[PDB]
């Protein structure tokens, strides 16, 4: 970190080599065949809660690596996969998007790419004093996924898109008035999903991870993606590192081996 060590998605060092955990036996993300997932129906004792309220107090920044839009904890989830009675609270999204409309998502599913995932980050309240201190320890860390299409414009992410132009360099970070992670849900109605257990998908990569993977997609237009293609990995007037074109974008780490995992699906 401090010892010049920049991680990225072109050129650049094996994260293994640097991040030990990378090498662990459950990473993410991994591709998730539909047919291989196993019903359990005790997933639906307590049906998955996202509990979720407008953020005003909210950050998006470029860190060179992914959008960040930094939320305040208040949302909350729990249900589903998380154990009895704890409270998960949502402490950030992060955006991974392709370069073609072809690629982006971290997650395949039959092994179909999608335009972008983006990922509701929440740590258990219920353990631990703070994210810092679930991440890499059992039930610390929940992610949500969600597959993301092109299409029609996704209005609550307007507020984020409309300040990428801001926040084109590493580095840089904007405040917005108002984010509401609601809108990143699908319908209450369209709700499904898969569970695994897996790892962050950026360094240091710990394990732990509770990934909850909703089958229904949510759509943004062209001219939102457009947007995020633009984004760049380092700071303004840097000197390009030799096999890098200095543009964040196709920042999804490669699917990873299942091992002996169990993915588990909340419905039939
Ligand atoms: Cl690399
Ligand atoms: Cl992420
Ligand atoms: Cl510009």
């Amino acid at each position: 970190e401090e010892e010049g060590v920049e991680w990225g998605y072109e050129e650049g060092v094996e994260w293994g080599l640097v991040f030990p955990d990378a090498n662990g036996e459950y990473q993410s993300p991994i591709n998730l065949n539909s047919r291989e997932a196993r019903y359990d129906p005790s997933l639906l004792d307590v049906r998955l809660s996202p509990n979720y309220v407008v953020c005003r107090d909210c950050e998006v920044t470029n860190d060179g690596h992914t959008i960040q839009v930094i939320l305040k904890s208040k949302s909350v989830l729990s249900g589903g996969p998380l154990p009895q009675g704890h409270e998960f609270e949502l402490y950030e999204v992060r955006f991974h998007w392709g370069r073609e409309n072809q690629r982006g998502s971290e997650h395949t599913v039959n092994f179909k790419a999608f335009p972008m995932e983006l990922h509701l980050i929440h740590w258990n309240s219920t353990l631990f004093g703070s994210i810092d201190e679930a991440v890499g320890k059992p039930h610390g860390i929940a992610i949500i996924a969600l597959f993301v299409q092109i299409g029609k414009e996704h209005v609550g992410l307007k507020a984020v898109t409309e300040i990428l132009q801001d926040i084109q360099y590493k580095g840089k970070s904007k405040t917005i008035p108002c984010f509401n992670p609601n809108t990143l849900l699908p319908d209450p109605l369209l709700r499904d999903y898969w569970v695994y257990e897996g790892s962050l998908t950026i360094p240091p990569c710990s394990e732990g991870v509770t990934w909850i993977l909703f089958r229904y997609p949510l759509t943004i237009s062209q001219l939102q993606i457009e947007e995020f293609r633009r984004l760049r990995t380092h700071v303004k007037g840097a000197e390009l590192v030799e096999g890098c074109d200095g543009i964040l974008g196709d920042n999804f780490r490669p699917t990873q081996p299942l091992s002996d995992r169990v993915i588990r699906a909340a419905f039939q």
